[PDB]
């Protein structure tokens, strides 16, 4: 079974009754909530149809919390919707106004400030393309040069114009602290350019009185050339390929994702890879050859973890979406589980251990390797060796359940904390057994403690 | 600039003023002429204008005869084209009628006798789905399972089923020989099943006098059975992914393409990847973030070319098409060309030659590979070891530089036919130095001779 | 200091009052007494003086007891000692008689009945050569072809002809016997030919009640046409090259050596290298060039331990012979421990552990290995991957300490049955911290159980 | 047939009639004439008895010159030879006088001047030493410590002491101008201890109007620190073993040879090993263990050649001595002859193709590398390799054919000077059928021109 997790986003195509359930169900590992849409009240049914669906099928299921960060968008149009066409002038003004066709408003009050003639403007991601023509006092003046449909409040970006602003919004705090009392396991933060971004962010929590791994989304180009600072100040990485691919030229946009992933695995970070991956099953009930290419590709890069966005969240099938993640998922590790190799040689203690142990297991045909840990950390560089044993990790801390939810080949294990090597492998044997999979004779190893010690173990037998 | 090729496929969208040179400009290597749509004198028009265009920028064009093979197909409504929807029953019967929404033909004869209680049927590569209910008399009942849109003619599918059809049908004999005549460089034959389908395309080439190369499209299962045979007897081979994940389960058709693309790189045949690469640039000027890592995953794969369908042969930027598939093959280029290694070793005097000229020209900081050649033999084998220098054939033969425009990193040359190595080295300063690339000094590795030499020369100067 | 093991020959040089505590003192690891020479009172004594050095110093020192075998031997000149030279007959007849200079017996009671015209006759390993003219009923007729000295009872080989002799003779098991109750800790066999050579010896062991470790001197064709089987019914191998320069081509010996060195270390048998290393140190006070290249290079072919023979038995250097050999040997080491790589991946628990621990150690910096061992077996495991880390077995067999003191790198402790992972931990402190060079804080690897279990230590600290 | 040279050393052993004519036909591919010992008619009839037998036999065989260089030597003393014991008191003095035993000259005159108390004195290679006491006034007191044997004349060596002396003694340049004179092909230096030194041998060569090659024999500590620039600089080396064992302690010597050994082979240099080899053959009739192992060990070290002193030069076994060097080399190399990898990677044309033409020729299983050259330098790239395919080299200048006789594995051909590549073709193919082994169909590579042109070619066949 498989081994690559499974990101899917809620909305309203599974806000119908049980759907959250199905997803969970058909694979889902972990449920993202994009506070860029919905109410509080939307976000906190949702949350709690998960937690009832992970505990009632006993999957591991951990909660995301996506922070909509300094998302530039459009006003409000006097006629809600418009059109603009090839061909039309167009104004963005940072001043105030219920714009209409011709003149409309950003969030955004440095634009006229920040934004000079030629700069390229591109809506909801590509659909439609503008040049800027003049900056006349509070107004961007602008010609569409690829038409297209145009809401109130949808997201422009500008690439190239370097762009001030604070990482988290008065939204942003708002819906972090809303998050974390709500319960969540995790928290992805868009835009990030920095590794100071998460100092930001640490701090809300620190207020709060509790923290969550928090995962920088990579879509600026001040995140690409700061790759390597972010992944170590960062807890995870999501390639968030749909703004990454109007903020960067579309083209590149392959390469950063695979030199992402690798960055991640070499400091055992989780990495995601978002975004468009089935885009065509939003409308149909198949895929594209591209879309199954993309998905197995992301899988062979290294991936720990492959996200479902508007496929899930506004759809028609994202019940299938996510079964026909998951069959390409498996038919590309049913072949094999080999990643890129890793360049880094492991230095640090509990490192070079997961590599002995990884050795050990594979040589000696082990049924599993079994890592005790408490933060996931052991866990975590045993994952991106992605070895085809079974990898099963045993913690006394619950959330850790759920945060493992999104590590490449993991299941996780929730047990009273040990006060003896003895009473480690009684555990291990005993939960293990309550599987059908795991018999009296199987052999597997265990790596333990601030860990420092391998164990090679018969389930049943005395070898301790 | 650009190694990897670009396969164009010509249409309605492309017979407007001047667009077939359009596409040559933009970087078209060889243009796909689709016998399952279009009128002979259509064929003719486009022939022409790319052969016009090929002459007129002087940039080789290779001029691709796709045949359609034993497509299965339905009949005709009455009513033109109807709608199939999910609960429906459906009847497709080999008896000829003129079909109405519940009942239609096929062209496949042999349907109720081979079609079974529980077959699965795709229309138009999976937009709409059926099930087998029964087969009646001269009758197949079906069930709409995915509904969808049906016009006349429409191609089916039926997994797993096994069909009984010549591999060339009356249409394609006839179809060959008007290409033959017509003056096409190359033959791709659709739903190859076996090695001694090209016997067949042989006897038909033999009989009208003129043979090209062939190559196997491979969408079927008894082709992936039969690859390594079937990349032997045939010239190339095209992964035809669109009915390739129909005939099977699109999950597992990633590796499928990997497989056969190394399959060709180690035996020196030129592979192209098609169908839905760039598919919804049919109807949006940019392309979806799986699309461009559909692309730069095949790139990276090893293909020796690309190619576009709908993208420019009804779509509605066929221009940008080519132009973003060239600069996504660039962007990736630019990084590295490294293709995956081959685990055969040479044994062919040809085979060994060629390694050793790249160790040679790699080694010294060589400004270009260049090979003589009768049919483009020794090129091939240079190609598939993508080497970042320029590779460079030399040739008589004015069709083996059309030919060798769907091989990967290889310009041609046409010259004079030589009988001497002063004059094999006269002519390639000659050659060179028209470029700007080159000059003299600049330092070039040749291979020549029934290949048996290797020549250190530096461009003018006398050390033959 | 020296990883490399020194195995040395006791006779008149070495029994002048505390010499043998010289040696030990110098550096012996392993003593070996010579059955072919002395009494059972020279014996005793040797084999006390050592116990007494060994346990004085406190340095292991093993007793090796090598039994002459089936080894052939003149018989006894009317005059004592003759000179046979280029050019006489000579007769050597199976009949009884007091030869004189012309004729003589041997102890080969088949020797007419397998001597044939023109067999080769070398005679104390290549001093003296002769050649076989006629077999004259009782007699073999020869002629001297290279001239030298014969004394009584020396050894002559007879190149190609198959020897029919039972593997131990009958002094041979009395002077077994006579060991195993002297309290010898190994024993080797002269001119073994099968595997089941080893269960002759097994069966004096088992009839008298005690067993120890037999070494396979390698001196015979048969021998190395049955290395691996042989390898692995011994316990040991030693490259016994006097002999097997006579036996074979001399030239051939260089590579037989090499192959039996890898061969002992693919399957974890030490293996000793002996005879003419530092030849010319019998009469001279330093060796010749190749003497302390051959010694080097048994080094670098990855020997467990070099044996000295004539060098310290009867020579007027023994001390200097093993100083010299000493400090070859570090010379060597101290540049680089690295061995030819083995080829066998390990399939075994105790075997991969091993490597698995050696990975720790070396790439944690680690201070030492520890392996607790009941046999030595996972030592010697260890030991064949010579690794710079220091070795340390622990164990609570004393004979162990003896045996494994001709195993590479290895350093013994002797300590009570422990009962308990905690036991051996303070125990491993314990016994390290009696040492300078080991202190608190010290990092060591512990290999443990039958083995199954790494375990990263630091001295002192609680970390069990 | 043999792949690694053999070098042997004139002197009164072989002067006996037709004694070099044996050694050429046994095999010797270079002889030395040490000017150490004997006259200049002795080295005249000695140089012309080999051109002679070279020329008798068709056998390259090169004559190498060895100069004596700054030796220290014992003077004279009364009695002829005395005897040094251990114990006794003795004084070497700079002052000239007739030496007594207890006193003696030296002919370095800055004994004194740079004794100092402590030093050791080795004489004659170690066959006897002394420790200084006290330098009085001109006189340096030491005291025998090892005893033995002191001759008129004989080379005492004070390891640690910095000499001064020039590199070329009056002695050498009229032994150097006497020996180009007479016509030998290259030149050994002994005590070499900077790259200036060959400059001082050019100064004489050029000034006599005659170059060769100059051999930098290594014995010096010195020589060691700067062994890079002296491969350099030189145009071989020899590692001459025995006053390296005294100048260096011995212990160190086996590791210097095999780092010298791939100091050469790296930068396409001979190489040479000497002394001791097969010592005990000045007596004995067989070689011992260990000198069997140091001939095995410098073939895969990787030497182009071994050399005989006092074997063939003083001893009683001269031819034998040839012979057994022979069959030891061949044992080696019959099972591989494969070499030290090397660590450096080719960048020059030359080097680049050598490479090349060497995996061409091997996966090709070609029946022979062919070369041309003009000095030798393409040759020895290839030879360096050391590849199983016969190296054939081909030259205009006869010198060459001597120099190379030097160089591992290859043979010399002397040819007219040809202009065209069908002349080279023609020739090798003539000069190649001239032997057995070689016909018409046989595979053969060849590299020409200044060198860059391989061409793979079958003998008689018309492929040029
Ligand atoms: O936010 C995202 O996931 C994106 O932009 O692709
Ligand atoms: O024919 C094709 O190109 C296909 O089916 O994908
Ligand atoms: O017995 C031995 O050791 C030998 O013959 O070398
Ligand atoms: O000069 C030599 O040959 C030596 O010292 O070994
Ligand atoms: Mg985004
Ligand atoms: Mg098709
Ligand atoms: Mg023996
Ligand atoms: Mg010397």
């Amino acid at each position: 079974t498989r081994r690559g997790k499974i990101v899917c986003t809620l909305g309203p195509a599974t806000q119908r009754d049980d759907l959250v359930r199905a997803l969970v169900e058909a694979g889902m590992d972990v449920a993202r909530m994009n506070f860029s849409h919905g109410d509080y009240d939307d976000h906190k049914v949702a949350y709690e149809r998960v937690r009832v669906a992970s505990d009632a099928t006993g999957r591991a299921v951990g909660v995301l919390a996506d922070l909509q960060g300094p998302k530039i968008r459009l006003g409000r149009f006097a006629s809600g919707a418009t059109h603009w066409a090839e061909g039309e002038t167009v104004r963005i003004t940072v001043g105030a106004c219920e714009g209409s066709h011709d003149r409309v408003s950003t969030t955004y009050k440095r634009l006229a400030q920040d934004a000079v003639a030629g700069d390229r403007v591109l809506v909801d991601d590509g659909k439609v393309a503008l040049v800027v023509d003049a900056v006349e006092g509070d107004d961007v003046v602008c010609t569409v040069v690829e038409g297209g449909p145009v809401s109130d409040n949808k997201g422009i970006s500008l690439p190239g114009m370097n762009v001030t602003a604070p990482a988290l919004s008065e939204k942003d705090i708002e819906d972090l602290t809303f998050a974390l009392n709500l319960g969540v396991d995790m928290v992805a933060l868009s835009f990030v350019r920095s590794p100071a971004d998460v100092e930001l962010v640490h701090e809300v929590m620190d207020r709060i009185g509790r923290r969550v791994p928090v995962i920088a989304k990579l879509e600026k180009p001040e995140a690409i050339d700061n790759l390597e600072a972010i992944v170590l100040a960062f807890d995870a990485v999501m390639v968030a390929r749909g703004d990454l691919g109007v903020e960067l030229p579309l083209e590149e946009v392959p390469l950063v994702q695979k030199r992402a992933i690798q960055m991640a695995r070499e400091n055992a970070k989780p990495v995601i890879v978002a975004t468009q991956m089935l885009d065509s099953m939003i409308e149909n009930s198949r895929p594209t050859r591209a879309e199954a290419s993309d998905v197995a590709n992301a899988v062979l890069d290294g991936a720990d973890a492959l996200m479902l966005s508007g496929e899930t969240s506004v759809g028609k099938y994202p019940l299938a979406a996510v079964r026909t993640m998951s069959r390409i998922i498996c038919a590309v590790e049913e072949n094999s589980t080999a990643a890129p190799p890793l360049t880094h040689i492991p230095r640090t203690k509990r490192g070079v251990i997961s590599y002995a142990a990884r050795d050990i297991g594979e040589r000696l045909d082990a049924k599993a390797l079994v890592a005790f840990t408490q933060s996931g950390d052991t866990v975590r560089r045993l994952a991106r060796l992605h070895t085809p044993l079974p990898l099963l990790a045993f913690t006394a801390w619950p959330e850790v359940r759920s945060q493992l939810a999104m590590t490449w080949g993991t299941e996780t294990f929730i047990v009273p904390k040990m006060q003896s090597t003895d009473g480690m492998i009684r555990q291990v044997d005993k939960s293990l057994l309550e599987l059908a999979r795991y018999k009296r004779g199987d052999l597997v190893v265990i790596v333990a403690g601030s860990t420092n010690l391998i164990h090679v173990h018969r389930i049943g037998e005395d070898d301790v």
